[PDB]
RNA sequence: GCUAAACCUAGCCCCAAACCCACUCCACCUUACUACCAGACAACCUUAGCCAAACCAUUUACCCAAAUAAAGUAUAGGCGAUAG
RNA sequence: CCUAUACCUUCUGCAUAAUGAAUUAACUAGAAAUAACUUUGCAAGGAGAGCCAAAGCUAAGACCCCCGAAACCAGACGAGCUACCUAAGAACAGCUAAAAGAGCACACCCGUCUAUGUAGCAAAAUAGUGGGAAGAUUUAUAGGUAGAGGCGACAAACCUACCGAGCCUGGUGAUAGCUGGUUGUCCAAGAUAGAAUCUUAGUUCAACUUUAAAUUUGCCCACAGAACCCUCUAAAUCCCCUUGUAAAUUUAACUGUUAGUCCAAAGAGGAACAGCUCUUUGGACACUAGGAAAAAACCUUGUAGAGAGAGUAAAAAAUUUAACACCCAUAGUAGGCCUAAAAGCAGCCACCAAUUAAGAAAGCGUUCAAGCUCAACACAAAAAAUCCCAAACAUAUAACUGAACUCCU
RNA sequence: AACCCAACACAGGCAUGCUCAUAAGGAAAGGUUAAAAAAAGUAAAAGGAACUCGGCAAAUCUUACCCCGCCUGUUUACCAAAAACAUCACCUCUAGCAUCACCAGUAUUAGAGGCACCGCCUGCUGGCUCCACGAGGGUUCAGCUGUCUCUUACUUUUAACCAGUGAAAUUGACCUGCCCGUGAAGAGGCGGGCAUAACACAGCAAGACGAGAAGACCCUAUGGAGCUUUAAUUUAUUAAUGCAAACAGAAACCUGCAUUAAAAAUUUCGGUUGGGGCGACCUCGGAGCAGAACCCAACCUCCGAGCAGUACAUGCUAAGACUUCACCAGUCAAAGCGAACACUCAAUUGAUCCAAUAACUUGACCAACGGAACAAGUUACCCUAGGGAAGCGCAAUCCUAUUCUAGAGUCCAUAUCAACAAUAGGGUUUACGACCUCGUUGGAUCAGGACAUCCCGAUGGUGCAGCCGCUAUUAAAGGUUCGUUUGUUCAACGAUUAAAGUCCUACGUGAUCUGAGUUCAGACCGGAGUAAUCCAGGUCGGUUUCUAUCUACUUUCAAAUUCCUCCCUGUACGAAAGGACAAGAGAAAUAAGGCCUACUUCACAAAGCGCCUUCCCCCGUAAAUGAUAUCAUCUCAACUUAGUAUACCCACCCCACCCAAGAACAGGGUU
C-alpha cells in the first residue's frame, strides 16, 4: 500500500491534527522513496480521485531519483538548500504558493548521532530560512527532526513565526507549527 | 576386631460364655477442675456422594431380629447395569 | 595372552546417553463358580427332606494380584496469620510553612532498583539506594463475619508458610482402558488373516496358539477344468488321481496374541524414476552359531551334553587414462546475379575448366581486396571442517584356513 | 531469669514510658599465610558514556520534553507497585418508609452501578485542552565518574595451611584414555589404530546428552475442576398471581394444586484432515485397485444411492447351498399344497427396548447410518494420570565446477562472459481441500578446524604500454577495525584499513555471563465472540539453582608479521597525463617473550599509559641436453638448473631462619 514505513508516521499525525485536506498545496521535502507523497496526494486529492472535492498539488523533492507517481509530481535530484531548487518548485506550484510544508529530510547518520542533532537541525534551519519564499500565511509546517538541545532554538524560531507549534514524537522528534504568520 | 549380630516373653487376635463400669475427703459448665446472690437459653425435621451402568441424566446390594428349603423363583428395571 | 557391548521394564528394535536401583537386613503382591476334566461311592436311580436325572447323581482335587491420582459428598474444627468491621486506647522529633489526603526530614510503616544470598541468618533475608511519614496514617488489646461460605479501594487478592475454592475425620481398600511392580527348580508346545466399537493406549468375536478326546483321511499333486470385454499382454493361483509321507477334521475346556520391523519382488497414493506413506508374495528377526570391520532384518547354519578328534558351509574388490603428418598450390577469371564494392570465402544460380596435377572453395582474415592452410600433383576431473588411518607385499607350482552343520567316542 | 513468636543460644518479628549518646549494654579477629577465582570497599595517568537492551552500577549532584494516569491513596504476603483499582466531580437505575442491617434515617435521603477532578466544544452524549503530581514508560542538555578504551594497586571477607567440631543433594557396578568408523541415528566400555609405572595437592568448566526442579511444546483419558451461556435436564427452593380450601360478611393468615420470573442445582464436551481459520467427511454401490479362484492398496482420486415403476398367489410350505473374512443381518432354491396356462432394478437401507393397535401391521437425515431416551463453549488460574518431542544414498528444484561451441565481446567460440542441456558435488522440497496461515537465536569470553583465499606470498593468461584491474594455478605460517540506528536486532549509514573472507564446530561455547524470541500469572489499544475468553498482533511489567565425583586440561619452555616515508626515481614505461618493480635505510603499529633507569598508578614493591628484544623455507612454474617419434620436444623417458636449524635445560647440609621462591609441598640463600 505504501513504499516506506514512514507512511504510517504522517497518517498518524494527519488523524489527530487533521494538517491535511483536499484542495491543499503540499511540498514533501525529502519525499524518496515516496511514502509521504502517496499520503499527501490520497488526503489532498491532488490526483483529482473525488470530483466534488478539490484538486490539490503535491510536489516531492530529494536528492535521490523518484519513481513517478499519479497526481503528483517530483524534481529529482534537486537539493532542498539549493536556491536554483527553490526557484524551480515555486514556478510549478499554481500560484508560486504551497499551503503545507512536509519535511521528512535526514542527512547520513556519521555514527554520531550528537552531531547528527546540530546537523539536521541548521537543515531545518536552511528550510525555515526559505520557507516564507514557498509558504503562504497561515499554512503548515511539519518537519522530521532528532531529539537534542538545539531543537529549542528551532522551537523559539519556529514560535515567533507561526502561532502555535506542537511536539510530537524510534527515537524521532516532529515539530507541527501552523498558522505561519 | 570394632560397629554389630542373635534370644522369649510382654501382650494381643478370633470365638464361646455371660447382659457391663460409674460416692475416700476436697474441687469441677465462670477462663472446667474456681466455697458463698434475682435467672428464664433450651432437645426433635428424608442423608448425600464416591462408585456400577466402561459417559451420564431414571437407576446402582447395605443385618432389622429362624439356620435350611421354596429361590435367584414370582416380581422390579434408560425391562439394562442390576435389584428381589 | 586370547574371547566377551551391565540388569530390570517399556517399544518392531536398548551397550544404549529411555525408565528404576548407594548398599545391607526385615516386610511387601492371583482371593471365586456355572461348566468341563480327573479320581472314588452308588446306579435307572443319586443325595443325611428341598434338588437333578433319556447314565446319571453325590463328594473331593483343581482357575481369576499389589501400589499410585487430581476429584465428589456429609459432619466437625479454624479470622492469635491475613481481608474487612466493632468497642474503647496509643504514636507521629526537627525545619519550612500554612489552619494543606502540603514540602523537607528522624522514629515508624512500606519494599523501587542493584548487589549479596539460593539446604542462606531467613520455607522471602542482608546491605545500599528508595515511596510515605497530621493522615484514605501507623499500631497494641478484646469481639465479630466460615467454605454451597466469608471478605475484597477486582490482584480471580486473602481466609494459620503449595486457596479457580481452607483444613480435619468419615464414606474409602473412591475410581483410574494410565505408570510401575508382580518372589522355588526343570521340561515341553508356541508369532503378524480380519470385523465391530463415543473405537484405534481398550474390549468382544473370528483367526492363530494350548490341552484332552473321538474319528478318518490330510498335505504334496497327472491329465482334465475356471470370460467374455477396452485391442492385447506377466509371475502365478484355485481344483486335483498318483506318489512321497503322517497328518487332518470333529468334540470338550479355556487363556494369550493381534500398528510388527527390515530385506527381495509386483504394485497403490491428481499419469510423481528417488525418498515418504500404504497393500500383496516370500524370507529373516522378537530362537542358536559362523561369516560380511563394529552389525536384530544380508549370507551360511538350525533340536540343544562332554572331548586337548575329524570333514566342510558362507567367507579377502578391482582399476592408471591424450605425441604426430610429410610435402606442395602458377593458371581460362574479381564464373555471373544482386550489392557502395562484397572477389572461392554478405547472400544466392551454376557447378564447368588450361597444365603432369589444384574445390567455380573445406575452414580461418579482410568494409571489400590482400593473405593464408587443406584437398591435388610429384614424394578420460576433483574438494570441508579434532588427526592420514591396520601393518605390508608385483615372481617357489591350489592347496590350506573356517561353525553349536556333519561324522567320530 | 540471660525470657516471647519464627523447627535452633536463628543477622527475622515484637506495644508503650524514659535515656537521644549514654551513668547502661557489648566484642567484628581460633592460629597462620598473602596464591587463583569470588564478595565488599578505597585510590588512579590521559580520555569522559567511546561500555551497554538501557547512563544498570558508581560518581557528581544534574536541564528540557513526549506517552499514560488527574493528584494523595490501593493491589498480585513469596518473580508484575503499573498505564491497573480506588478517587473528589459527573451520570444512570431503584425506593414514599420506622422498633436488631439500611436507621434510631425519610427524595438536598438511602441503595445498586458507570465513569474518573476541573475547563472547553458537542449530543440535548461524545471529542479535546490543562494546573500540579509519579520508585510509571521513552528521549535529552550539561556535569560527572574504572561503564568502557585497558586495566592496576591496596585493605577486609573468602581463600590455602595447622588445631577442634562436623552436613547435604548425589551414587547399577567400574580396574573410569585419545583419534577415526560404526551403532536406538551424539561412544571412557563395540571395531581398526595410537597412547599408557603408580599415587596425592591446588585450579579450570570441554564432556560424563552433568545434578535438583520447573516452565514450555503438541498428543492421549468416554480422568478432573473454575468460569460463562440462547448446552441438556429440572423448579425442589424463593417470589409474584390464579384456583381450591378456610373464615367472616369483608379481609387476612395457613395449606394444596397450577402457571410465571428470579436464582440455583446436576451433567457433558463423538471421531477423521501437523495445528488454527474456513470447509469437508462418517452408511451403502461402481471405477483407479492387486492383470488369471476368492480376499486384499488405508490415505488419496472421481461418479452415484437414502428411489421409482409394474404386480395383487409381491400366496402357503419345504430338501440342499451361498454368505462381504466373527456375530447380527443378507441371498439362491428342487419338490409339495393352492392357483395360473421367488418382479424390473449395481446401491435404493436402521437392531433392541418402547409407543400405537381388537388384530394384522406401523413408528427414528437413530445420516456420528451396529444406533447412549434426553447435555454446548472456555481456561494464559488451571489440576491429575501418561506418552512423544538428532537423523531419512540415486525424482523435482537451486547453487557451484566442468562438458557441449549456440550466442555476446568492432573482427574473433574459448581476454572475459554465456543460453538450451548433460555430467560430478552440495542444499532443499515432496501423495494431495489444485483453501488460508502458523510451527530458536544475537552478544561477552576463549577459540579449534576446513580452503571453495578477503589481505600478505609465488606463478600463467589478458582486448597486460606503465601504475592499477580482470582471470586462473599454487599457498591456511600470520592477519581480518571502531562507531550510530533515520533505510533498526547484523540490514543500511559514518570514518578507516594491506583486508574488514565464505563456512563448520549441539546459537561452537549459558554447572563461565547476558539480551531477545518461542509465552505464559497483572494490564490496556485494535480485532473476534451473547459471554467466559481468544488472537503467530501492538505495548508495559515480570525468580531457575548447583559446595566439581570422573575424563580432559593447567608455561607446545624457544624461528614475526604488516604498513608508511625515503632511496632506486621522477627511473623503466608512455605522445603526454601519469607512473613501478627487485635491493637497502629509517620509522610506526600489532603480536609473542621480558623489564623498572626514568615517566605514570604508586613507593623496601606491584603495574602500564613506560621501556627493551624478536632469527627458516616453500613447489605454482620458468629453462638446457635429449630419445621413443635419428628434426623437434623442460623428461608420470634416462638427466641438468632456478628458491625445486640453532638456542634453552642440565650437579646432588638443611633442625631453624630469610627470600626477589611459594596456595600446601617444593626451591634459592644462611661465610
Ligand atoms: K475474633
Ligand atoms: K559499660
Ligand atoms: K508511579
Ligand atoms: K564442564
Ligand atoms: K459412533
Ligand atoms: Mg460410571
Ligand atoms: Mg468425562
Ligand atoms: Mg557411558
Ligand atoms: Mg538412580
Ligand atoms: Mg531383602
Ligand atoms: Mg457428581
Ligand atoms: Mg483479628
Ligand atoms: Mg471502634
Ligand atoms: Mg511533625
Ligand atoms: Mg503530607
Ligand atoms: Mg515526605
Ligand atoms: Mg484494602
Ligand atoms: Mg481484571
Ligand atoms: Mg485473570
Ligand atoms: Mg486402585
Ligand atoms: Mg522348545
Ligand atoms: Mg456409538
Ligand atoms: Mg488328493
Ligand atoms: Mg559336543
Ligand atoms: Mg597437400
Ligand atoms: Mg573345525
Ligand atoms: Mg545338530
Ligand atoms: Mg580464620
Ligand atoms: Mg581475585
Ligand atoms: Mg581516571
Ligand atoms: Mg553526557
Ligand atoms: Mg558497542
Ligand atoms: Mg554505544
Ligand atoms: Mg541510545
Ligand atoms: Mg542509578
Ligand atoms: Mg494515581
Ligand atoms: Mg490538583
Ligand atoms: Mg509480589
Ligand atoms: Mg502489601
Ligand atoms: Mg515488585
Ligand atoms: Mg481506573
Ligand atoms: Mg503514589
Ligand atoms: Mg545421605
Ligand atoms: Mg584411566
Ligand atoms: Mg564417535
Ligand atoms: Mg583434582
Ligand atoms: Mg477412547
Ligand atoms: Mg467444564
Ligand atoms: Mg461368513
Ligand atoms: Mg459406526
Ligand atoms: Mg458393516
Ligand atoms: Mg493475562
Ligand atoms: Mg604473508
Ligand atoms: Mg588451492
Ligand atoms: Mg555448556
Ligand atoms: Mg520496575
Ligand atoms: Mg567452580
Ligand atoms: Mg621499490
Ligand atoms: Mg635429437
Ligand atoms: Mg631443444
Amino acid at each position: 500500500s505504501y513504499r516506506c514505513r514512514s507512511a504510517f508516521k504522517l497518517l498518524e499525525v494527519n488523524e489527530r491534527h487533521q494538517i491535511l485536506r483536499p484542495g491543499l498545496r503540499v511540498l514533501d521535502c525529502g519525499a524518496a522513496p515516496g511514502a509521504w507523497s502517496q499520503v499527501a496526494v490520497q488526503k489532498v486529492n491532488a490526483a483529482g480521485t473525488d470530483p466534488s472535492s478539490p484538486v490539490g498539488f503535491v510536489l516531492g523533492v530529494d536528492l535521490l531519483h523518484i519513481f513517478p507517481l499519479e497526481g503528483a509530481t517530483f524534481l529529482c535530484p534537486a537539493d532542498v538548500t539549493d536556491p536554483r531548487t527553490s526557484q524551480r518548485i515555486l514556478e510549478v506550484l499554481p500560484g508560486r504558493r504551497a499551503d503545507v510544508i512536509l519535511s521528512d529530510m535526514a542527512p547520513n547518520a556519521t555514527g554520531f548521532r550528537d552531531l547528527d542533532h546540530d546537523r539536521l537541525i541548521s537543515l531545518c534551519l536552511t528550510l525555515l530560512s526559505v520557507t516564507p519564499d514557498i509558504l503562504q500565511p497561515g499554512g503548515t509546517f511539519l518537519c522530521k527532526t532528532w531529539a537534542g538541545s538545539q531543537s529549542r532554538r528551532l522551537q523559539r524560531r519556529l514560535t515567533e513565526e507561526f502561532q502555535n507549534v506542537r511536539i510530537i514524537k524510534s527515537s524521532e522528534v516532529y515539530f507541527l507549527a501552523t498558522q505561519y504568520h
